[PDB]
């Protein structure tokens, strides 16, 4: 028989819409309700059993920590229930990275939990959206995706909430994970599966979201050249709990960001030093203050720290889950 | 005969040196001189007459405009005189892209301008750094190399200062234009040009660093989910005469980033909408409020927006530069 | 007012159809007429005055030098007139590198000649080709773009028909130019020029097709361990007049194919030396024999070979135009 | 206690000289000796307990079967030892892609077998060769490393044998896996594990070399416009038992191939469709003649075969094992 498949509607791009088909920019995300979408790829009704849940309709660039955690205590209930064997999250793009990476860390469960956005509003000519959602259906009710941690379907590719990244502004192809490659990819309707990510997630995760009802505040700081140093002092003066720092290089900090970290370090915040780069590998330095962020960008970045000061504040746990999460 | 080339030396890792030759991190940059550089590859000396001066020695990370202004202004010096044809610039890897970037807009001669740095420590086992000089003043000395803008020399490839950009934290092949490629490559010592950029640079840029002594402040925020409006503020208030966004997907803005925007705008400050993706164009939106980057990433649009003050401050101009630099 | 662009078809995916919308793979190329394609899009009506001719329907496999040939002739005749002011090739993607890059070298004018294609059927559920066609006419009929050789447009991207290859065998982004990137892209309905390719084409090109009526014979042999000698053989035997190698690595040759070369050497056939890696340059070697084939890829390098010994056969001037084209 | 790693040398590019440092192109590869590899980088033996074996001396593209049979049987007898905890395969990169991909599927043990390259001559300024070397042996000798299928090193990267492949003709960074990625990354001498490939090898392999002499003979044909049908017939009348075809596109074949591919049917030639583009996946297709690769190359394909060839000749079978190696 067809398997039970939820699907969670945010708003994004994928839902949007606006006044010509010719028109891809400068339209409204989250304008059309799950049920338009659903009927507008009859065809996932062969698939499986669909049923669209509204949790709400926004563009990404809008979604909030507590708005992710509702989201992610919501998934957590669908998924213990026996009728239900999978969920696919209709999202913005902007913010994918961060609300799939977020559900990654917290769901408590086997099963298929698939994130599926568009680059196209709906009702742009050769929208990508209703391929995207179907191939999102698929992916979902197969088995073979049990297992692999959360997962983001779009443009034919299956990528791992923990690599996967929006890397061009605006093309369809922009999501990539350039060392890492995608978990599969979906061609003729067949699943190809390629690699199992060598990382935590999930069932073996030790973040908790059931009993919170708040997320410790974290900001994001960029490195540059003449990097001024009021802009720590700003973020500690506001009761930040960490900082991620998305630096130069390899998590290269100016004479100015050191003093800023310095700073809010004597204050009791947690430095993550990352990289602006866009891929690779931050590693340990002593000569430096703060932790590293291994391979997390400062998106993904943010997000681990968040939930890591939901457990603990010393700098040796956290520098750990950074390293295996 | 062989040409006159200019070694001009700022410091970097392409300078710098650690205590064993397996240690590629946690060395310290800009500890060797540019004789030392000039020796250690001998062969230089039969590309090319070579003379080796000694800007200055530091850490990427800490150059500031100040530094780059003046450096700038020696190179349009040294340019100026008739038994100089080219110059090499040996600097950092982290804000490589900004300080070529600065140069490609303010050089004013056809003659090349090379940049070129290094991932690895000199004293590390398969050191990039010499093959990477060898080939910089290779380009620097050829002809053909005339009139194409500022470039960067590395890993056997030649990029556009304008395209150009670290894209991993640590690896060799880090510097990569995505969607623009690469203005040639070196093989066998033979150089193979493929591209010319389509932008407007060096003779016929309309800044000019002659009479400058100091520059217009412009700081960098970053776009995420939950990012908060009161670094505007902060920045606002600390005299910034522009503030560059990198923004989630296209420049787009949370409504807290909407209003810290609005705020900058009614105090006077420009605001120019960039992406955090890591490549694509930025379209133009009127919804939004501030100027989009086109294709210019956070890092290289504060360049180009602290250029564009030193001579207007009209909406209108500046995002004309933005389109055409 | 608008301008007119005709639309040569020649078949391709961008016109087949599958029996259902879900049905990707195995349907039929070269099935619905240029005026079927035409009406889908509407749209296009508005950026041009536009004229469908019907040149063929195939699927690009069966595509022949006889009908690129003339193609190229059709195509020159149409250039020639006043009331023509750019074409737009619809052609399949498995050899619209090959098509493109004959054109690239022999089509008369600077008036844009701009080849799309799709890699989706013309009925299934987000197909490619409507947008792919839209933009299409915009390139054609932009003034921006004359005089830039013979330009691919597909997923909002513009590649020129010389370093643009089909890199994957089934994905919407598979047309790409690694090392040489996009001449520039499509976003928002605007087009953003970047690169120009330095390279000779077009009206500076000295290959002429008007006058023959057949192009000579030139095969394409892999390189592998174990490669056979035999084959060589058997080409030499069925009266090519050159042999494309797709090389190891850098264009390298087992001790077979060594024999074998000489061997085609030795009976007057010329052989290329290129890669079957996919990117990259085959640099001289005086050691092997044989001529090498600068960035060209397998596919292309049989292209210029072909048009070349319409004019020589002097390996001197062949390898000079394999370092220009 | 350190563990011990055995160096098995086969020659290539990382034991190649040349008269002078400046020289990359035109060397001698297989010049130098094991040993004389082993003292360059003297830190190696901090690492581990190396030994090291000249098992050959050549450039790998005059690497056949015959040897790379017998090195997987060499390499099955040292492994079984319990004195030999990993091995280091110095080899040439133009086929290492074909010849760790056999090994990937005959080689029965968890322990590590690591192939390691250089793209740069040992004797050249920047040589790649040593640290490519320090990193191999690291790799071997990390407990991290059991279980995870032969590896390629190069470049600081770790790559799958079943996905990696030299992309560009001569390049530092030209060996990649564009859409699968790299198992992990070696940075500031640490170890960062990313993915497990999602296929069979090694201890689950059915692959037998114990007991083989000699292997099955299997072709590799080009697809391209105006492809000959002589060379299938060539192929035939030579006793080929399987015939790899580089198609166009998704494995696509024009009439005269098809006429080609029937012929080879009818007289009990196995033909295995690939793709010529460089990456992706082949789908299905009962229109075509033929087994699909799914997505492995010629190169990669052409070893399945050979080996599936030494066990069945059932197309059922062929096909299942291309789905699942």
């Amino acid at each position: 028989k067809l398997p039970n498949i939820v699907i969670l509607a945010t708003g994004g791009t994928i839902a949007g819409s606006a006044a010509t088909g010719t028109q891809t920019t400068g339209y409204k995300a989250g304008a059309l309700g799950v049920d338009t979408l659903i009927n507008a790829v009859p065809e996932v009704k062969k698939l499986a059993n669909v049923k669209g849940e509204q949790f709400s309709n926004m563009a990404s660039e809008n979604m909030t920590g507590d708005v992710v955690l509702k989201l992610s205590q919501r998934v957590n209930e669908l998924l213990a229930r026996d009728d239900v064997d999978g969920v696919v999250i209709t999202h913005g793009t902007d913010t994918v990275e961060e609300s799939a990476y977020f559900l990654h860390l917290t769901v408590k469960s086997d099963k298929p939990v698939v994130f599926v956005a568009a680059m196209r509003p709906a009702t742009a000519i050769s929208a990508d959206g209703p391929m995207n959602l179907l191939e999102a259906v698929r992916v979902a009710g197969d088995k073979q995706s049990r297992g692999r941690g959360v997962m983001v379907v779009i443009n034919d590719r299956i990528g791992s909430a923990r690599y996967i990244t929006k890397t061009n502004a605006s093309t369809l192809d922009t999501f990539r994970a350039n060392e890492e490659g995608y978990l599969g990819v979906i061609i003729g309707n067949r699943i190809y599966y390629q690699n199992r990510i060598d990382k935590l997630h999930t069932t073996r995760s030790v973040f908790d979201v059931r009993g919170l009802t708040s997320l410790p505040k974290v900001d994001i700081l960029y490195g540059y050249q003449d990097d001024p140093e009021y802009l720590y002092d700003a973020a500690i003066q506001h009761g930040v709990k960490g900082i991620v720092y998305a630096g130069m290089g390899a998590g290269s900090v100016s004479v100015r960001g050191i003093a800023g970290m310095r700073k809010a370090l004597e204050k009791g915040v947690v430095v993550m030093r990352s990289t602006r780069t866009g891929n690779g590998i931050v590693p340990p330095d002593e000569e430096l203050p703060g932790l590293v962020s291994d391979s997390l960008n400062p998106a993904h970045a943010r997000i681990l720290l968040m939930l890591a000061l939901t457990r603990t504040s010393d700098p040796k746990v956290i520098q750990e889950y950074f390293h295996t999460y």
